[PDB]
């Protein structure tokens, strides 16, 4: 196991953590994770951080009512680039019409960035990930980790 | 003015909003700038951070009932390095007997290092520094800046 490898279960463990909080707890969030496609033009759209990643701070910065839980948190890497971003939201008729802008905008920068969006619906707690203009629902913890794994 | 004092400015600016957002709801808040005496020991206790100085960021980490609100921030070289961190407890008799752990861990830490270390209260929202072993209580906005212009 390389650095750069612990490096990544490390990351890939504060996001399942800081997940499966907000889930229970229904805490709306929206997690960008950059892959190939750049996304600085987003990133500059909302606070910078350029933090290291942990559970606690993925957390702490979507508790409702804060200033940093309107918008996308964008991830590079293991860093925690920006928070309160903007993303361009999708028009794809295959949103559930019961979801709202976070859905709509994990699908949106899905479909133009090979990025993974996850998303908990403040509504029932359900997290669905985006990813190339598809959004998949009701995610357990274990597909989720999968996902990431795989990413 | 210099790249080195216009970043200086905007870091006291920075501080002085959120300083003010947390007293005006009397959130809880517990800020140590790192100045001469480097305090590593202490920043390794709590959770790394490395992130940028904004008003924001502040606000998110000292909500009540997070992850990242119990204990001190503590800054060095214009970036908040860790939150959550641990500062020794005076043993002081001069303490204004009211005051409680979070004025007893700045006095602490001030009382070992050259560090400027501000408190929010929750019971009463006002703010205080502790420096060199002294606590400066029921400071305003002006008189807050002005320490740290001073810092
Ligand atoms: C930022 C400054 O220290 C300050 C801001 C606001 C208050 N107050 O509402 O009383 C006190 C002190
Ligand atoms: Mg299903």
């Amino acid at each position: 196991p390389t650095p750069v490898e612990e490096a990544q279960q490390k990351t890939i463990e504060a996001i399942t953590k800081a997940i499966n909080y907000m889930a229970k707890r229904r805490i709306g969030a929206l997690l960008t994770i950059e892959r190939d496609t750049g996304m600085g033009d987003y990133i500059e759209t909302g606070i910078p951080l350029n933090a290291k990643v942990s559970s606690e701070l993925l957390i702490n910065i979507f508790i409702p009512n804060t200033p940093l839980h309107d918008g996308a948190v964008i991830m590079k890497n293991n860093e925690i680039a920006a928070a309160a971003c903007y993303l361009p939201l999708s028009e794809s008729p295959f949103i559930s019409k019961e979801l709202g802008t976070r859905h709509r905008a994990a699908v949106g920068i899905s479909e133009v960035t090979d990025s993974l969006t996850i998303i908990v619906s403040e509504e029932t707690g359900g997290v669905s990930v985006a990813k190339n203009g598809d959004l998949h629902r009701e995610l357990t913890e274990e597909a989720l980790k999968e996902m990431l794994e795989a990413e």
